[PDB]
Formats: C-alpha cells, sequence, structure tokens
C-alpha cells in the first residue's frame, strides 16, 4: 500500500538534539522517490476528500515543511505560501514569538502573503507539542486567512499537539508515542 | 514561454537584509502553480539533456533549496538528499564551515547520505558569491560523491559565483547583476 511506503522510511535517532528525545528523521522518505510520491499522494487525497476545492493555498513551514509544501500544492494544483523563521523574509512581516516550556516557536510571514478570507492548509514534517503550527495558525489568522487544516507526515501523540491546535483540524500519516 | 512564467515571478527588495543589498524573492514563483511547474520543468529538461540518466540524486540546500529539490528530483524520477545548516541533522555528519569576506557558509551532511561514486546535482534558489554551493560541493566530495552540476533559479553574475564553482558546471534560469 501507499502508507507502507512511508511507514518503512522513517528513521529514529535517540538523544537528539538533546538527551531523552527521539528524533524522527524523514530523510529516507525524501531519498526514496516512491516513498515521497506516496506521502504527497496520501496527503493530497485526504485534503481533496475533506475540503474539495475550497483550499486556496498550501503553507509550508521553515524548514522541513518546505520539503513537502510545494509538491503537495502542485498535486492539488495550488500555489504555496511561505512561513519562515524570523528575520528571513523581506518586506513588512507579522511575527509570532512563543516561549513554551521545552522550546521556542518563533515564525514570521509577509503581510501581503494572503488576502482576507483566503483558505489555507498548513504543512510541516512532524507535529510534536504543536507550538510551531499553532504559531503559524496565529499568523494566518492575523492576516484574516482561514486555516482549514494542519497536516504532517509524523505525529507524536503523547505531546498532545492535536489538542493544542483545536479547533483547527489535524491529520497525520504516521503516529508515534 | 516557460521561462517567461518564471521571469515575471521574481520580486526585488532593496536594502535587505543589509543596506546596499537587493534581495531577490522567489516567493511569487512558489505562489504561482504554473510558474513553479515551469521552473521545475526547465531545470529538469536541462539536466536530462545534459546528463541523461547518470544522475543518482538531487541535493537540496537548507532552506530555500528545499523548495525546489524534492520537486526537481520527482520530475527526474530521483530521490532527494539533504544538505542542512549545521546542528540540524541527526547522526554522524561532515561539516563545512567557511568564512568568506561578506558572510559565512556553514553547512552539514549525514555521513551515510551518499555512497562513493554516486552522482549528484545540487540545487538552491539563488547563486551569489558561490560560497554556499561551494561548501556543499566540498561536503559531497568528502563523501567521494561526484557533483555533476549545480543549478539555481537566479544568478547574480557580478558576484562571480560561476568562477568559484569551476570546474563544477553551473546553470541558472535567470541572471541579474
Ligand atoms: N522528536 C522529533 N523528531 C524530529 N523533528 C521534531 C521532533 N520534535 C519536534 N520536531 C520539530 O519541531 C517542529 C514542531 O514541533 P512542535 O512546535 O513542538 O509541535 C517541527 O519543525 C518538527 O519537525
Ligand atoms: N541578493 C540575494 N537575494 C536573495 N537570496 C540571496 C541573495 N544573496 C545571497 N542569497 C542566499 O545566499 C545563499 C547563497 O549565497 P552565496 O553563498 O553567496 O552564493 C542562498 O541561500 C541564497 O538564496
Amino acid at each position: 500500500s501507499e502508507l507502507q511506503l512511508v511507514e518503512q522510511r522513517i528513521r529514529s535517532f535517540p538523544d537528539f538534539p538533546t538527551p531523552g528525545v527521539v528524533f524522527r528523521d524523514i530523510s529516507p522518505v525524501l531519498k526514496d522517490p516512491a516513498s515521497f510520491r506516496a506521502a504527497i499522494g496520501l496527503l493530497a487525497r485526504h485534503l481533496k476528500a475533506t475540503h474539495g476545492g475550497r483550499i486556496d493555498y498550501i503553507a509550508g513551514l521553515d524548514s522541513r515543511g518546505f520539503l513537502f509544501g510545494p509538491s503537495l500544492a502542485q498535486e492539488l494544483g495550488l500555489g504555496c505560501v511561505l512561513i519562515r523563521k524570523q528575520g528571513k523574509l523581506p518586506g513588512p512581516t507579522l511575527w509570532a514569538s512563543y516561549s513554551l516550556e521545552y522550546g521556542k516557536a518563533e515564525l514570521e510571514i509577509q503581510k501581503d502573503a494572503l488576502e482576507p478570507g483566503q483558505r489555507v492548509v498548513v504543512v510541516d514534517d512532524l507535529l510534536a507539542t504543536g507550538g510551531t503550527m499553532n504559531a503559524a495558525c496565529e499568523l494566518l489568522g492575523r492576516l484574516q486567512a482561514e486555516v482549514l487544516e494542519c497536516v504532517s507526515l509524523v505525529e507524536l501523540t503523547s505531546l498532545k499537539g492535536r489538542e493544542k491546535l483545536a479547533p483547527v483540524p489535524f491529520f497525520s500519516l504516521l503516529q508515534y508515542e
């Protein structure tokens, strides 16, 4: 199956970047053409079956979300907008600087990236605490854009990222502790 | 034409990130589905006509190169390997830390990213001084990989990035001063 091709392309690294943390690496997905295609296809088919043609843009998150954003957008015949780490984008920007318990979620977006009312789906490689995607949703909301859903390849369920994103819908391909 | 669709989707910002520097933003290319597709198509057709089927992988550069790497690889039916900013990748890595006159080129790659003899094409959004791509080429060389060519959407010719990359071939879609 398609999901199998993604399932077998996740590599785990203990104690990275800090002790006690298991890093989930999506590199083998990118390196395997069939796996990357399967991952994009699964995400696209979910979004199309869920939102139909009401999605205006895909928003990819700096930096690993950039790996999936464009391809997912292209599959849906949509454009891709950028949400970057702070200090990276030119022109007027909105900032979202969050200080959570175990890290910082600090993003930015150009003020002219979206028009009010436009509907967007956010994509990153992995959802953990949800601090990053929540910060992205805040930026989009302040542009008066509508966030239809957030999606990722990997979800760490024990970190309760889904509850944090609520009521914004979320979907992941693979779930780990 | 296809090139026209890319030509009309580059935005310039004066004095970013520092005074005297004109920032070339490829964001409109990503936001326009036809433009992004045209850009990928032009790069792919060049690489296929130049290297045939001798390319094993595409290497995308953190972070804006991640926007084009996967799609370019998929178009050529190839996998995409990652070259990241330092401290981002898990496992054993090689580092390339360069201090040029007007900036730093500091990248890293996993030691198991490539096998000796494998042939790779490097992609980023823009070539300036060439310090970044040269650092990438160094990393690949130390893995005993062969760099067939480096490609980008935009090239700033007055900064002489091409001469720096020599004898490694280079190709860009758009050239500015
Ligand atoms: N255990 C992990 N393995 C790989 N990436 C992670 C991990 N935990 C958090 N991240 C990254 O952190 C960002 C989101 O985390 P969070 O804000 O906690 O949901 C994304 O860039 C994720 O890829
Ligand atoms: N004028 C510019 N506009 C947009 N990106 C730039 C510019 N100059 C350098 N860069 C970025 O710097 C990196 C390569 O620069 P360089 O190492 O000097 O060839 C890439 O990430 C480029 O996108």
